[PDB]
């Protein structure tokens, strides 16, 4: 016997400002670091932008209503940091506020919790180009001023808040791979910059406890899930070290203040350990959160890797399967095929085993409750005659996701809520718009910017269902 | 780039007392539950007991002798508490204190360093009689009163302390598996014999804080660190399931004073849960060890297993090779031969690298010192003329062993010490006396007591000289 979901468990959905919301120079918003990098050649899937994106800015009425008519019990999205200080710095944007509390006002009207994401990836150019951004402790400062602004003006409205999305991802992909702004593959500054983003993330947790004491925060973690390849003790060795590395070195700063030990002992031997100053750890080590957010999506089999061996691999953003490639660290391990789950077209694996085991694991070592901030499937979508979506590969994608859900509740984890990514289609930072994630089809691809209407896809009326029913019906 | 061992490493070697001592109803000690267990039946190995094991009750200022001579550190051996409370809990037997004063005054004469082991699975019979021992509550303080017994005889004298060895071997084999005193099979009975198992240990440790304030103490484990079979995710979960109720299930409790919640759930699910009172919460969080003591001698690999699957399986007690079987929890997990480790006669995984993997998940999860109270390898060995034992087996395992911790201690594990099973030949409480582990083989068999003379055997001088470079030299 399941247990059930709780009374109010938060059935979600997902956005981000930049791949949403276009408007990117109206009503006085600064350029983000995103409107300079998308502009940029060869940095995105033919050249797409969020210049207008999916116009979320102007229909937001238009997807609020939709939304209720879905009965979305929650609505995850996030405040473009640039829309708000322009210079990141300076004078507040009335107009800007006025347009998430116009946003909020309406979510609250249709009965929506509101789940503020407060930084996804949008830092304002301002920043970088006076200090470089997360690179400097100006940040924090900074950031914090930027989260109490919100603080102040929504704590009234707004009980849910996430600070940092995937800061593993936007710090790795910005400051190692170089596939985001500032487009460096540089390990020592990317550890730099993790170890201020984890200052700011203590930081705003802490003024939160002041400004909005009624209120539950936690960042939201990209997590995918490590399993050794198979039981030869090296490749669980392996599993120990990527699990350790990927995982446990933003997690545990997240829940205990502190970086796991054979990771720090590692990256010390290479000089690649972070800038610690006096006050961090007493910083870091008293900003409990009130949950783990977790953004999962799929789990990575490792295997043991020579010195010698795989580093960077290629990452699919095609959407033509099989032509990503192994990743590694050298001497620690890299990545291989799990001939037992299937992938998606981006070669995504498809695991929804993985969640409950991710699940647990978090449970199991932080004791946290979780908020699944988000969780979903990217693939192609075809618009049929009569406006029909037939997206039965992203039904069954989310219906064995929420099954694993149900089962990791059963097994004793405090799951508040899930939101499903994405509520309508919208732009992948490096897929463009032909890798679609949502519920509400939009009009539009990547050479054409059409109409933006909007239509349902079959995954909309599933996901009523589900709400309809509280999960009891899958 | 390895670390070196660090220059206090505490070399050490490891007894019992009912397997090493014999003496067993000598200068007024009182009968335990294995001198009872042993007799009966079908209990034992061709009917073996420890009435004259190898004599070290007797001949202990040889063995000391023999141990100077290896220029051992350290040596753990366990107090048997019938030789000190005849009846368990009545007027102290001084001259089985004198015995432990003797030891003791002769290891330090020779500059070793006691480590005693409060509690090595020997709870005298008028306990087992009176209140059937570790099944009531009773025993919680009639533990301590033998504690502090001992802690205020030889605090003065004895640094390091081991309260409870394997815990969840004794109350497994005790009162699940019926293969260890009392021989109960009964999984309720089991888990209430560990709960009340847990106060005694956290009930000693208080009293260890305020009679040797400058001691070190903590439980030593039975540690199989699991793996999963492969990749597949429902193996995955078989072994987070598996690490959750047989490792987790202990060592959080000592570590944190806390069960794991989806272990907890699933007993709860049954009606196993154990009976908590009120104060056993506030007990268990509140007695922090200063190490986990950690007793280590192979992994284990696991699969799905149906409901229906696989449960008890059988265990080699004969030293014929390929005779165990799979054992497992219908519905959680089953163990599988991991096809890539070696295996002795008695079918034990020979895995070096699993004990990395296993002082690694230690330290990252508990960040505790660790003091590897066992290790050692149990092998068939043969006396050859001139009074030569070539055992180029177990150096090989000792070795490679040895190798690995040093190679966990870089990785920045806080390892204490190292102590090899078993200084001399002794019984093997199920397998008899053809199953050794010495350094020192002593002449006898399960057949005839012999003389009982101790003869070096060529492992004795390989760990001679790992002690003389302080593990340089391998
Ligand atoms: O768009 P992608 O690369 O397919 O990833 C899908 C999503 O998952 C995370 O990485 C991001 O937080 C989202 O903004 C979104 O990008
Ligand atoms: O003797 P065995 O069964 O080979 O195991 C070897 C050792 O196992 C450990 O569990 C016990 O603490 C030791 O007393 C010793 O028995």
């Amino acid at each position: 016997h399941l247990k059930p979901f709780p009374p109010e468990f938060l059935w979600g959905a997902a956005s981000a400002a930049y791949q949403v919301e276009g408007a990117w120079n109206e009503d006085g918003k600064g350029l983000s670091v995103w409107d300079v990098f998308a502009k940029q050649p060869g940095r995105t899937f033919k050249g797409t932008n969020g210049d207008v994106a999916v116009d979320h800015y102007h229909r937001y009425q238009e997807d609020v209503a939709l939304m209720a008519e879905m009965g979305l019990k929650a609505y995850r999205f996030s405040v473009s940091w640039s829309r708000v200080f322009p210079d990141g710095n300076g004078a507040v944007n009335e107009k800007g506020l006025d347009f998430y509390d116009r946003l909020i006002e309406e979510l609250r009207n249709h009965g929506i919790e509101p789940i503020v994401t407060l930084y996804h990836w949008d830092v304002p150019q301002a920043l970088m180009d006076a200090y470089g951004a997360w690179e400097s402790r100006r940040i924090i400062d900074d950031f914090d001023r930027y989260a109490v602004t919100l603080f102040q003006r929504f704590g009234d409205r707004v009980k849910y808040w996430v600070t940092l999305n995937e800061q593993n991802i936007f710090i790795s992909f910005g400051y190692r791979l170089g596939l985001h702004p500032p487009g460096v593959k540089d390990m020592k500054r990317m550890y730099e910059a993790n170890h201020i983003a984890n200052l700011a993330n203590a930081k705003v947790i802490q003024s939160f406890r002041h400004y909005v004491p009624d209120g539950k925060i936690g960042p939201s973690f990209a997590y995918s899930p490590m399993y050794p390849y198979d039981s030869r003790p090296e490749n669980v060795l392996a599993f120990e070290n990527a699990e350790e590395f990927q995982n446990h070195w933003w997690m545990d700063v997240y829940a205990w203040g502190m970086y796991p030990q054979a990771a720090w002992n590692y990256l010390e031997s290479q000089g690649l350990e972070p800038t610690v100053a006096p006050g961090d750890w007493e910083l870091l080590q008293a900003a409990k959160p009130d949950f783990m957010g977790v953004n999962y999506y799929q789990t990575t089999t490792v295997e043991h890797n020579p010195p010698d061996g795989v580093g960077e691999g290629v990452m699919n953003t095609t959407g033509k399967k099989g032509t990503s490639t192994s990743s590694g660290i050298p001497g620690l391990f890299k990545t291989v095929r799990n001939p037992h789950v299937d992938t998606t077209n981006w070669d995504w694996a498809i695991d929804p085993v993985g969640l409950r085991i991710g699940l647990r694991r978090i449970a199991n070592r932080y004791q946290l409750p979780i908020l699944i901030t988000e969780n979903g499937l990217g693939e192609f979508d075809t618009l049929e005659p009569g406006d029909i979506v037939n997206d039965d590969y992203r039904i069954d994608y989310l219906r064995r996701h929420v099954q694993e859900i149900q089962r990791a509740i059963t097994d004793g984890v405090d799951v508040l809520g899930y939101c499903a990514w994405s509520f309508t289609d919208l732009l992948s930072w490096l897929n463009g718009y032909q890798k679609r994630y949502g519920f509400v089809y939009v009009n539009r691809d990547d050479e054409s910017e059409k109409d933006l209407r909007r239509i349902k896809k079959k995954s909309f009326y599933w996901y009523q269902r589900v709400i309809e029913t509280n999960g009891a019906e899958l």
